[PDB]
């Protein structure tokens, strides 16, 4: 398996 994530203003 794997994991992934993201974040951004607006």
């Amino acid at each position: 398996g794997y994991r992934v994530a993201g974040y951004e203003t607006q």
